[PDB]
C-alpha cells in the first residue's frame, strides 16, 4: 500500500514522514533530566505499530538523539524497515562541521548510517568555521563513505540551490521546504525549479492551515472544503491535506504525538485525491493568505510570492 519516491540516484524514500522528534518544549542542553521520555515512548510505539517502512524526521538541533537512540535501540522493528532524515545544525552551531554532527549522532541513535542527511538551513551561524561549499563537499564524502544514504538541504531558495550545483560532484537530492496550501512556494519559484531539476521536494508544517485554523473557519471556502473532501472520503482533514502534497508530487513531514494520527498518516496511500480535487485546494490555497511558520525572518520578503 506504501508510497515511495524514486531520488535522482535511484533510491527510494518512503512517501510520507510520519515521526518527528521535536520537544514540544524546545530542548536546551542534553542531561538525564532532559531526556523526554513521553517523546521516547511515541517514537518506540511508532516503530513498534506504524505498518511498512517508517520515516523518521530527526535533526541535530533538536538536541533529541539520546530519545531516538533509546527507542530505536528497544524497537524490534527492523533498522532496513526504518528510513532515518537527519539534519546537521547550520543556524545554531552544535558541531563544527556536518562530519562531526553525523559521527557524534551515529553513536547516539547506536546506527551505522543515516538514509538522507540535510543542511538545515543556508543561513550559517557566525560561529561556523566552515562555509555552504564546505559543508555540502562533506555531506558528498558522507555520501561516498555510506554515512548518509542520500544527500540534501533545506529551506534552500534557487540561489541557494545555484551555489551547491556550481561546486557539486553529487547533486542534492532533496529540498526539504515549508509547503502548505497557504505557502505553495517558500521562496519564489522553489517549486517548479526543483521540480525541473530532479530535486525531490519535502514539505515540512503541510497543516500549517489547521495549526492556524481560525475561529471562523465553518465560513472559509478552504476549510469547508477540506471539511467536504473529509466527509467524503471518511478521512481525517490531516489526511487530505498530506495527500495533497504527496499529489503535488512532493513528500510530507508531520510530526505528531499522538499514535492514531502518525497511522493516519502513514495510511494517506488508503485513498486518492481527483485531479479536479487537487486543483481546486490548490486554488482555493492560493486566494488565502499566506501563512508562513519557519524561516520568518529570512524569508518574509518573499511571502508577496508565495501565493
Amino acid at each position: 500500500n506504501q508510497k515511495f519516491f524514486t531520488l535522482s540516484n535511484g533510491n527510494k524514500i518512503p512517501a510520507v514522514a510520519v515521526v518527528g522528534t521535536g520537544t514540544k518544549w524546545y530542548k536546551a542542553e542534553e542531561t538525564d533530566a532532559t531526556f523526554s521520555q513521553e517523546l521516547t515512548d511515541i517514537v518506540k510505539l511508532s516503530l513498534d505499530t506504524v505498518p511498512g517502512i517508517v520515516h523518521i524526521d530527526a535533526a541535530e538541533t533538536y538536541k533529541t538523539y539520546p530519545e531516538l537512540g533509546a527507542a530505536l535501540k528497544e524497537t524490534k522493528k527492523p533498522r532496513e524497515e526504518i528510513f532515518i532524515t537527519d539534519k546537521f545544525s547550520s543556524l545554531h552551531k552544535i558541531s563544527e562541521d556536518p562530519k562531526s554532527a553525523l559521527e557524534t549522532a551515529l553513536n547516539k541513535l547506536g546506527v551505522d548510517y543515516v538514509d538522507l542527511y540535510l543542511i538545515h538551513s543556508p543561513f550559517f551561524d557566525k560561529d561556523l568555521n566552515i562555509d555552504l561549499e564546505t559543508a555540502w563537499k562533506q555531506l558528498e564524502e558522507l555520501y561516498k563513505s555510506g554515512k548518509a544514504k542520500n544527500i540534501g538541504v533545506s529551506n534552500f531558495t534557487v540561489e541557494d540551490l545555484k551555489k551547491v550545483l556550481a561546486i557539486a560532484e553529487i547533486k542534492p537530492q532533496v529540498n526539504q521546504i515549508e509547503f502548505s496550501p497557504f505557502l505553495q512556494n517558500q521562496t519564489p519559484g522553489i517549486v517548479e525549479f526543483s521540480q525541473k531539476n530532479d530535486i525531490l521536494l519535502e514539505a515540512y508544517s503541510p497543516l500549517g492551515p489547521l495549526q492556524k485554523k481560525p475561529t471562523d473557519a465553518d465560513q472559509q471556502p478552504f476549510y469547508q472544503y477540506l471539511k467536504e473532501l473529509s466527509e467524503k472520503y471518511n478521512k481525517t482533514e490531516a489526511q487530505v491535506l498530506l495527500l495533497w502534497v504527496y499529489k503535488r508530487g512532493i513528500l510530507p513531514v508531520t510530526t505528531s504525538a499522538k499514535i492514531e494520527r502518525i497511522k493516519q498518516a502513514q495510511d494517506i496511500f488508503s485513498f486518492d485525491l481527483t485531479e479536479e480535487e487537487v486543483k481546486k485546494i490548490t486554488d482555493l490555497g492560493l486566494q488565502h493568505e499566506p501563512v508562513r511558520l519557519y524561516h520568518v525572518d529570512f524569508y518574509t520578503k518573499y511571502n508577496s510570492e508565495a501565493q
